[PDB]
Order: structure tokens, then C-alpha cells, then sequence
């Protein structure tokens, strides 16, 4: 399979190179027939000749048009003739562009930034990651001592360490006397021997998390220091920046790029991001540790368990999103160094440059600065969301949209070349926003995102028709990459730095969107009896009151093929579950209950270890009183008596500690919050105290601020101090509840004493 492509240059002739792995055999193809180009629409034909005589300079060297070519293309759907202009090498494009376009005979210029060997994967049809062949993957992190102030690489690196399937393995140059790590000379050594694993192991992709960021720029900053090069590419070259870094005959797969745009965490600590996808949480040693290990030799083992451990689950996580990544490359066309490094609208700008070309489509120019920002300052309405209906509710389903977005832009033609296109036998009309999409054909981006809907399916039909994972399981990543990429149309229509941007289709299939999502909630009313109780864009719920569970499951189906024969095109509706009961606080913020006791909330729940033990208990007495028990009553009458115990000292003091990080050195911080002032006095009392450390404190009944007040929770008495119950009732019990019980009309008031 293809696994990347780039240029090199001889005398002056740029060279194709293409990075293969072929039945388990690295292999280089090479091609050195590709000239760059771009296009010229020119004002009139007899100038062509005068154009061809702007010349440019670079490194002294004269740039000049070594050929045109006329060629009849289609800009947005009409024909358009345009000169394609060739040059000798593409970094003469640059030094030439501005000149062409400034000159008076030509009106505009296009496809003048193209990266040149992806230029080449278009144009031939080549696409990457296609085949059968097993990548070897390896991965690896170092750690490095750093001391507060120091600007980065200043201290050495120590530990090396990598892991792959078979071996975990790391490299000091500090005597650790355990089976997997290896001690050598120096730091000078340990870059050298590492450099002989790679040799050795010689693997097609290398793991890093945050690796364009830190691990490779701290490896070139101290390899340059000590004298040394880092000929990690296949070809021997040194890892290019670009920031990333590119490791020429592999891939440099950074997980910090996928994994930060596919889960949504707090912090992307590699730790938090371990146990969020795999469950086991992972032990993390902070820098002050690590360094005082290495200045004496205390707890050099457990270093050693950290930097093995570092490259192990550096490893896991990049085996588990690789195939992924790889299916979407192969459906992208590009390879997987730039697919796992780009924003969902860049892998769609890069799908439709593919399909222009195959389409002769000539691509529109990306905007310029301005033009970009006039796009920012842009906005439209968005989806329909509705004000909720209050109380408690038994019965609820949830009935929502199948690719809202996808089927609007099929079923009505949304796309730049059919908007308000004069001359046309039918028009589908936007509502409120009036925008006109012609139907007389169909537009370019409706059509491909046709193909991707309609080739999902097929691959979700031949899945079944299986017995193997070795495409079952290939398949459902190739299916799920294109849902990936069919539910990033819409975004790119807004995407400020899009070639093919069209704000007006945006905001036609948002529009359509909530016409279609307000008619589902007319029919749901006005002729099956329904109350929908909440709408958020393209799904509600909605229960019969006083019906049975299982009527309104009844009609809730029936209601899906009802309303599905008169939604036009591929607009369906679809149901999606049934609740035993649930309530409303605002928008985005419910909580519902299913038929195993399951209680799923959303916008309301407290789970911060910034709260006290006695607030994330009485929540959920609160949630399961209303939900388990449908008493709303009790549910007031728990925040009231917990309130109680409270101002009488009655909850014990482990449910009321507070735990925080300091995140810095003590010196460095103005804002003296709680745990701050703790860890202070903790210091002038001798105890040590570095960044990372958690506190946890209790604060104590007193004058002003609580930032005084606070005192160790492992210091707390209560034959010797009383906590401040006003404090714990104002600040934590009380903001975890309110909301949730204001929407049954309640108060704070309401919840005292």
C-alpha cells in the first residue's frame, strides 16, 4: 500500500517519490515526468503570448512558463476555458503567482497551492492506505529533567523509552537494574541506541502523543547540542518540520491531534485520555519527582515504571485509533500524516479537490485574509430549540432525525452551483431565509455526499453477509469513516477557510431543519394526541398523558411510519427509546430514566473533585428521589434535612473536604484561593510541597474570606474546630440542587433551615 509521497530535487528536476510497503517489503517508486502548474483565466486569447513573458527570480535563478495548454473546464457548473500554465519546479509557483495574476491580461488564477506530491496523488488516481499489508507499529516517549524557569531542552533527556507489540523497553544512561531497561554511557548513547532500535525494528509507523509538540523537537534540540544527527527517516534524512514533524519514509501517527478532536475531556493529560477510552486509570509522576529520582537515585525504579508505562499505553491507544485513521485516509485520498492532523472540514476540501479533478472541476481559490475574517464576522440561524415544557413526565420517547443535515442537502440540492442558477424548470425554496437551489441536475457536493450515504449501506449490507472480521470488522471502520465524513457537509458550508464555502446553503439546511422538525411536532399534536416536551434541532420528546407505557410505544411507532410517507425524499424519522419517567430543567439541561433504572442526566450533574463528598450525595438523593420515586416532595425534604445536619455539625468531615492541585510553584500564584493558602503554611512548616500535589482542606466557621479559614482536612477535629455550615450549605449543597428543584417552582428559600 501507498503509505506517503513526496518531492526531491535533482539539477533543478523535481522528483516524485513514493513511499510503499508491499507484501511486507519497503519499496520507493520514483517519477520524474510531473511539472507543476496552475490555471489563468485570461481576458482574451491573443495575450497568452505576452503572459508567457512574466518571468520571476528565486536563489538567483530566473522562474519563468515553460508551457500552456487551453483547457475547457467547469468552475461551479459552468463551462469555463482556462490556461493551464506548467513550470519547471513547484517552489517556482510561489515566486510566480502574484505576477500572473497582477498582470492586466488575466482576470484570476486557481489551483496555485496545491502541495505538490498530493497535487500528484490526484491527478494520478493514487490513493494511500488500499490493501491487505500488516504496517508495523512502534511507539515511543522520553522523559526529560526540567527545573521551573528553564526554556525548553535546556536540561537533558532521560529514558527512551518505545513499545510495540512484542517488547516494552527503556534506555538510560543511569544504573536502574530492572529486566527492561537498558543503562548506557550517556544521553549522547541513549539518542545512539535508540536510533538502533529504529534501525533495527525498522517500523512504518512511529507513536507518539503530542509528539509534533514535545518529544521529536526536544529530540532534535538536544541531538543538535550534542553533536549527533537523527537519521530517522528510511531515506536517512533527519525529521523535517512542517508545527509537525514528518519522518520521511514512515508515518509519524501523533495521537494528541485524532484523539483531541474525536473525545471531549477536561484535560488531554496522557492519563485522562488512557482510562477515558480503555477504563484502567494510570499513574502519573509529575516533573519535580522525576528530577529529584535522577539527582540522587530515590525511586529511580519507579521512574523507569512510569517511562515503560508512558510507551505502552502510548502504543495501545495508537493501535486501537490506527485503523480508523487508515480507512479514513483511504476514503480521503491523502495520507494518513495529513488526514490524522486536519479538521473535518479540511478531510471534506481534500475529498472534493479529489472528485473535482475526476470530475473536471476547477476548484475555487481559498479565501484571503480578509475575505476570511468578513467570514468569521458571519452567522445564521442555527438549529430550532425549544423552551421545555416543566414537571415530571411519565412515558417519554425520543424520537429524533436519521443525517438531519445529509438528507436535506440531497433531498433539495443544496450546494454553491445550483444556488438561485437562472434558467432552471424547478427551484426547492428555502423557508424564511428564501435562498433557491435549482433541480434541473444535480449539484456537485449533493452528489458525492449521495454516494457516500448510499456506499454506506452497501458496506452495512455486506457486513451481514459475512462470517470473517478480517473485513467485518474492516468494513464497520470503513462505514463509520464515512459517517465521519457525510456529517462534515454541513460545517464545511461554514467553514471560514473553505474553497467550496457557501453560507447561503447553511443556512438553507439549518433553515429546512427546523421547518421539518416543527412539522414532525404539528402532526405529533394536532393528530396523534402527542405532548412533545422538548426540541433541541433535529430530535424531541414527547409521552400521551395518562396513556400506558406501552400505547405510547404503540402509536410512537406508528407515528414513524406515519409521518415518515409524507417527509419528502430521504427525510426519516425514526424512534429512538422509551423512558419510564424525567423532567426538564431548561435547554440542554433534563434528566431521564430508562426502563433498567438507568438514570442518564445532561447539563446538571456535579462531578468535579471540587465538590464536596456531602453536594454529589445529595444530588443524587435528589435525582433518585424524583426519578426513582416520582416524589418531588422527598427530593425537598432531603436538601432540607441535609441542611439541618449541617448547621448542627451532624455530617462528618470527610464528606466535606475539598480536594485541589497545586499546579505550580507556591510563589507563583495570586490567586491565594484555599488550597493555596493550606499548602503555603504546610511549606513554612517544612513540608516540601511541588507542583501536582492535591490538598484537600475543610473550611472553617470565621470572619471574611474562606481563603483564610482553610484548614488541612487531615488536621480537622471537631472536639477542636467547627466547619463553616453556611459556607457548605450556600456554596455547595444548595448550588448542586437548586436548579433541578427550581424547575418545580421551588426556591432557596425553599430548601433551609
Amino acid at each position: 500500500m501507498i503509505l506517503d509521497a513526496d518531492y526531491i530535487t535533482e539539477d533543478g528536476k523535481p522528483i516524485i517519490r513514493i513511499f510503499k510497503k508491499e507484501n511486507g517489503e519497503f519499496k520507493v517508486e520514483y517519477d520524474r515526468n510531473f511539472r507543476p502548474y496552475i490555471y489563468a483565466l485570461l481576458k482574451d486569447d491573443s495575450q497568452i503570448d505576452e503572459v508567457r513573458k512574466i518571468t520571476a527570480e528565486r536563489h538567483g535563478k530566473i522562474v519563468r512558463i515553460i508551457d500552456a495548454e487551453k483547457v475547457r473546464k467547469k468552475f461551479l457548473g459552468r463551462p469555463i476555458e482556462v490556461w493551464r500554465l506548467y513550470f519547471e519546479h513547484p517552489q517556482d509557483v510561489p515566486a510566480i503567482r502574484d505576477k500572473i495574476r497582477e498582470h492586466s491580461a488575466v482576470i484570476d488564477i486557481f489551483e496555485y497551492d496545491i502541495p505538490f506530491a498530493k497535487r500528484y496523488l490526484i491527478d494520478k488516481g493514487l490513493i494511500p492506505m488500499e490493501g491487505d499489508e500488516e504496517l508495523k507499529l512502534l511507539a515511543f516517549d522520553i522523559e526529560t529533567l526540567y527545573h521551573e524557569g528553564e526554556e525548553f531542552a535546556k536540561g537533558p533527556i532521560i529514558m527512551i523509552s518505545y513499545a510495540d507489540e512484542e517488547e516494552a523497553k527503556v534506555i538510560t544512561w543511569k544504573k536502574i537494574d530492572l529486566p527492561y531497561v537498558e543503562v548506557v554511557s550517556s544521553e549522547r548513547e541513549m539518542i545512539k541506541r535508540f536510533l538502533k532500535v529504529i534501525r533495527e525494528k525498522d517500523p512504518d509507523v512511529i507513536i507518539t502523543y503530542n509528539g509534533d509538540s514535545f518529544d521529536l523537537p526536544y529530540l532534535v534540540k538536544r541531538a543538535e547540542k550534542l553533536g549527533i544527527k537523527l537519521p530517522l527517516g528510511r531515506d536517512g534524512s533527519e525529521p523535517k518540520m512542517q508545527t509537525a514533524v514528518e519522518i520521511k519514509g514512515r508515518i509519524h501517527f501523533d495521537l494528541y491531534h485524532v484523539i483531541r478532536r474525536t473525545i471531549n475531556l477536561p484535560t488531554y493529560t496522557l492519563e485522562a485520555v488512557y482510562e477515558a477510552i480503555f477504563g484502567k486509570p494510570k499513574e502519573k509522576v509529575y516533573a519535580h519527582e522525576i528530577a529529584e529520582a535522577w539527582e540522587t537515585g530515590k525511586g529511580l525504579e519507579r521512574v523507569a515504571k512510569y517511562s515503560m508505562e508512558d510507551a505502552k499505553v502510548t502504543y495501545e491507544l495508537g493501535r486501537e485509533f490506527f485503523p480508523m485513521e487508515a480507512q479514513l485516509s483511504r476514503l480521503v485520498g491523502q495520507p494518513l500524516w495529513d488526514v490524522s492532523r486536519s479538521s473535518t472540514g479540511n478531510l471534506v476540501e481534500w475529498y472534493l479537490l479529489r472528485k473535482a479533478y475526476e470530475r473536471n472541476e476547477l476548484a475555487p481559490n481559498k479565501p484571503d485574509e480578509r475575505e476570511y475574517e468578513r467570514r468569521l464576522r458571519e452567522s445564521y440561524a442555527g438549529g430550532y430549540v425549544k423552551e421545555p415544557e416543566k414537571g415530571l413526565w411519565e412515558g417519554l420517547v425520543s424520537l429524533d432525525f436519521r443525517s438531519l443535515y445529509p438528507s436535506i442537502i440531497i433531498t433539495h440540492n443544496v450546494s454553491p452551483d445550483t444556488l438561485n442558477r437562472e434558467g432552471c424548470r424547478e427551484y426547492d425554496v428555502a423557508p424564511e431565509v428564501g435562498h433557491k437551489f435549482c433541480k434541473d441536475f444535480p449539484g456537485f457536493i449533493p452528489s458525492l455526499l449521495k454516494r457516500l450515504l448510499d456506499e454506506r449501506q452497501e458496506i452495512k449490507r455486506k457486513m451481514k453477509a459475512s462470517k470473517d472480521p478480517i473485513e467485518k470488522k474492516m468494513l464497520d471502520y470503513r462505514q463509520r469513516a464515512i459517517k465521519i465524513l457525510a456529517n462534515s457537509y454541513y460545517g464545511y458550508y461554514g467553514y471560514a477557510k473553505a474553497r467550496w464555502y457557501c453560507k447561503e446553503c447553511a443556512e438553507s439546511v439549518t433553515a429546512w431543519g427546523r421547518e421539518y422538525i416543527e412539522f414532525v411536532r404539528k402532526e405529533l399534536e394536532e393528530k396523534f394526541g402527542f405532548k412533545v416536551l422538548y426540541i433541541d434541532t433535529d430530535g424531541l420528546y414527547a409521552t400521551i398523558p395518562g396513556a400506558k407505557p406501552e400505547e405510547i410505544k404503540k402509536k410512537a411507532l406508528e407515528f414513524v411510519d406515519y409521518i415518515n410517507a409524507k417527509l419528502p425524499g430521504l427525510l426519516e424519522l425514526e424512534y429512538e427509546g422509551f423512558y419510564v419517567r424525567g423532567f426538564f430543567v431548561t435547554k440542554k439541561k433534563y434528566a431521564l430514566i430508562d426502563e433498567e433504572g438507568k438514570i442518564i442526566t445532561r447539563g446538571l450533574e456535579i462531578v468535579r473533585r471540587d465538590w464536596s463528598e456531602i453536594a454529589k450525595e445529595t444530588q443524587a438523593k435528589v435525582l433518585e428521589a424524583i426519578l426513582k420515586h416520582g416524589n418531588v416532595e422527598e427530593a425537598v425534604k432531603i436538601v432540607k434535612e441535609v441542611t439541618e445536619k449541617l448547621s448542627k455539625y451532624e455530617i462528618p468531615p470527610e464528606k466535606l473536604v475539598i480536594y485541589e492541585q497545586i499546579t505550580r510553584p507556591l510563589h507563583e500564584y495570586k490567586a491565594i484561593g484555599p488550597h493555596v493558602a493550606v499548602a503555603k503554611r504546610l511549606a513554612a512548616r517544612g513540608v516540601k510541597v511541588r507542583p501536582g500535589m492535591v490538598i484537600g482542606y475543610i473550611v472553617l466557621r470565621g470572619d471574611g474570606p474562606i481563603s483564610k479559614r482553610a484548614i488541612l482536612a487531615e488536621e480537622f477535629d471537631l472536639r477542636k474546630h467547627k466547619y463553616d455550615a453556611e459556607y457548605y450549605i450556600e456554596n455547595q449543597v444548595l448550588p448542586a440542587v437548586l436548579r433541578i428543584l427550581e424547575a418545580f417552582g421551588y426556591r432557596k428559600e425553599d430548601l433551609r433551615w
